[PDB]
RNA sequence: AAUUCCUUGUCGGGUAAGUUCCGACCUGCACGAAUGGCGUAACGACUUCUCAACUGUCUCAACCAUAGACUCGGCGAAAU
C-alpha cells in the first residue's frame, strides 16, 4: 500500500549517475554520424556504490569503443533483479518517457540477462536493449581479423 | 499447507555404461482452486520401471514326425 515496489527508495530511483557523457559537436560525420546514443542501466546489489559506479564506467567505456556514444548513466537498485524485467515495474513506463529527452531508442543493461527478461524490458520501453555480454562480442567481431 | 511448470545440472542412491524413479538444497506476483486441490487400505486382461527363477528370444543353429509342396490315375476354376 503506496510501495508499489515494495522497497525503500530503491523502490523508484532517477539517480542518473554522473552523466556518463554528454556528446557534442566536433564529431558530426556525414548524415550517418555516431547517432547511436545509449542510456545504460544496472543493478547494485552485492558492493558499494564507488565499485557500482566504476563497473557502470567500464560499460560506458565498452560502448564507446564499440562505436556508439553513452549519454545516461542510471543505476536503479533491487536485491534480486526482478526476474521479469531486469530495473522494476513502474520502471518499465517510466524509462518510456525517460528516453524521449535523449532520442536514440537504445538501452544497455550491465549484465546477462535471460531472453524472458530482454523482451519484457524491450516491450516495456519499445527500443532495442542490448547485453553486456552482447556488447564484448560485438566489440570482437569488429575487431577480429584472422 | 500436502504445489510441482521447478531440463533455475538444485548432488547423491540405482550399472561397467541407467531410462520410469527416491531423497535435502534454487525455486515471490506463478497459484492452480473458495469447492476444486491434495492424501487414501482394497481392487484392475489399464500405462512405465527394477528384481528372483526360467527358458531356442539370442550367441548359432541342428535333427525327427505329421498337413501341403513334388510323382501317377479321376473331375476340373480364377482374377488379368
Amino acid at each position: 500500500t503506496g510501495e508499489l515496489a515494495l522497497e525503500d527508495r530503491a523502490s523508484l530511483r532517477r539517480v542518473a549517475g554522473l552523466s556518463t557523457e554528454l556528446a557534442d559537436v566536433s564529431e558530426v560525420e556525414y548524415r550517418q554520424l555516431r547517432l547511436e546514443r545509449v542510456v545504460l542501466v544496472g543493478v547494485w546489489t552485492e558492493g558499494s556504490a564507488a565499485d557500482a559506479e566504476a563497473s557502470l564506467a567500464e560499460l560506458a567505456a565498452l560502448a564507446e569503443t564499440a562505436g556508439s556514444e553513452v549519454l545516461e548513466g542510471l543505476i536503479q537498485r533491487r536485491d534480486k533483479p526482478d526476474p521479469s524485467t531486469y530495473i522494476g515495474s513502474g520502471k518499465a513506463a517510466e524509462l518510456r518517457e525517460v528516453v524521449l529527452a535523449t532520442g536514440a531508442d537504445t538501452v544497455i543493461c550491465d549484465g546477462e540477462l535471460s531472453p524472458a527478461q530482454l523482451n519484457a524490458l524491450e516491450k516495456a520501453v519499445k527500443v532495442k536493449v542490448i547485453d553486456r555480454t552482447a556488447l564484448i562480442l560485438d566489440i570482437f567481431a569488429q575487431h577480429a581479423t584472422s
